[PDB]
DNA sequence: TGTCTACCGCGTTTTAACCGCCACTAGAAGCGCTTACTAGTCTCCAGGCACGTGTGAGACCGGCACATGAAAAAAAACCGCGAT
């Protein structure tokens, strides 16, 4: 209601088509995605990484994503929402 | 066997090692003189040794308490096997 959607960034869909591609049973890892996201042809190396970190710090707070526990540094993500 | 990236090789730009020199002087090192300190010698005697003896520390053993590994079995969870 009121509302008129984002389109998010080309790293911020990269943290959603990883997590839901290698889904894992609980908490998907900002290293794992990071380790095989950077396997993409546009992918920057240098800073890509902080982007992946920017994703998913909003990602979680959209209601988009959510994590299930901190392990080594709150690193553990799933796709929170399937539709009904 | 498979995946990821830390290492290697290389060309380019930067840095400071190197060399040869000169100027300055701290301090290494030699030398003569003097005495404090050590070796050496003698005499003496007590510290530390070989020897002997006892008794309690420790080794040994049996009985028990207790820690913990491994099995069997109960409870979670997870890893697929193939469906609209
Ligand atoms: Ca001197
Ligand atoms: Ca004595
Ligand atoms: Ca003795
Ligand atoms: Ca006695
Ligand atoms: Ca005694
Ligand atoms: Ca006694
Ligand atoms: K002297």
């Amino acid at each position: 209601n009121s509302k008129k959607k984002n389109q998010p960034g080309k790293y911020s869909q990269l943290v959603v088509e990883t997590i839901r591609r290698l889904g894992e049973r609980n908490g998907s890892s900002l290293a794992k995605i990071y380790t095989e996201a950077k396997k993409v042809p546009w992918f920057d190396q240098q800073n890509g990484r902080t982007y992946l970190k920017y994703s998913i710090k909003a990602l979680v707070q959209n209601d988009t994503l959510l994590q299930v526990k901190g392990t080594g540094a709150n690193g553990s993500f799933k796709l929170n929402r399937k539709k009904l």
